[PDB]
């Protein structure tokens, strides 16, 4: 089962413009059972995992994007590289947002 579960969107780069994804989806960090984490995303209409990476510690922080006026912006970075990976919250209320963000570093990192 996932360490951690909710629902965000994600965004891809077309060109050179970040561009959020319409799309209903779910955020999740799985460990499988070669101990190894896994940070993915899956499409809630189609059930497709489209992204499915794995993370080691310290490989990665995740955190809230300020300046977006939605405030529900959250980027992956990985702390070696430019690498990001932007997500948008879609969970109803924005009252757990922070605890989700909280959960992915934990699981990520601990």
């Amino acid at each position: 089962k996932y360490l951690v579960e909710f629902r965000a969107g994600k965004m891809s780069l077309k060109g050179t413009t970040v561009t959020p994804d319409k799309r209903k989806g779910l955020v999740y960090i799985q460990q499988t059972d070669d101990s190894l984490i896994h940070f993915c995303w899956k499409d809630r209409t189609s059930g497709n995992v489209e992204d499915d990476l794995i993370i080691f510690p310290d490989d990665c922080e995740f955190k809230r994007v300020p300046q977006c006026p939605s405030g529900r912006v959250y980027v992956l970075k990985f702390k070696a590289g430019s690498k990001r990976l932007f997500f948008w919250m879609q969970e109803p209320k924005t009252d757990q947002d922070e605890e989700h963000c909280r959960k992915v570093n934990e699981y990520l990192n601990n």
